[PDB]
């Protein structure tokens, strides 16, 4: 699914990304924008084997199995495929525990490199929320 910007931000706000940890909705819209294009189906490799998966661009080094990966961990007990749903549930959990595993928001590359330090209000700008 390819989601519009005001129909992602009503959904991340109904799953309780809204401030989570201190991050205001624009960030997280901002972050999916470049990390996926708003599309839950996106997938990239990684140049140590690894792939990033879904909306969030999840890492299968870390955060889930995609039974590729070796000697890679699975912090959050879920099948990558999971990521690639229209439904973002599994999506936004995962995002819960690795926002809050240290570094906040700068896991996200694109987010730290485009996102970060500008006005993130305007993301949700004109949505009913
Ligand atoms: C969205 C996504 O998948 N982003 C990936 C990043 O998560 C990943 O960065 C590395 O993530 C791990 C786990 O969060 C980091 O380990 C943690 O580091 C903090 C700070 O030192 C520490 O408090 C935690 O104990 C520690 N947790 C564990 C289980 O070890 C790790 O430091 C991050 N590495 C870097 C260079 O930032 C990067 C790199 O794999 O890929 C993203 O796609
Ligand atoms: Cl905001
Ligand atoms: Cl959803
Ligand atoms: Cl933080
Ligand atoms: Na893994």
């Amino acid at each position: 699914k390819v989601f519009g910007r005001c129909e992602l931000a009503a959904a991340m706000k109904r799953h309780g990304l809204d401030n989570y940890r201190g991050y205001s909705l624009g960030n997280w819209v901002c972050a999916a924008k470049f990390e996926s294009n708003f599309n839950t189906q996106a997938t990239n490799r990684n140049t140590d084997g690894s792939t990033d998966y879904g909306i969030l661009q999840i890492n299968s080094r870390w955060w889930c199995n995609d039974g590729r990966t070796p000697g890679s961990r699975n912090l959050c007990n879920i099948p990558c495929s999971a990521l690639l749903s229209s439904d973002i549930t599994a999506s936004v959990n995962c995002a819960k525990k690795i926002v809050s595993d240290g570094n906040g928001m700068n896991a996200w590359v694109a987010w730290r490199n485009r996102c970060k330090g500008t006005d993130v209000q305007a993301w949700i700008r004109g949505c009913r929320l």
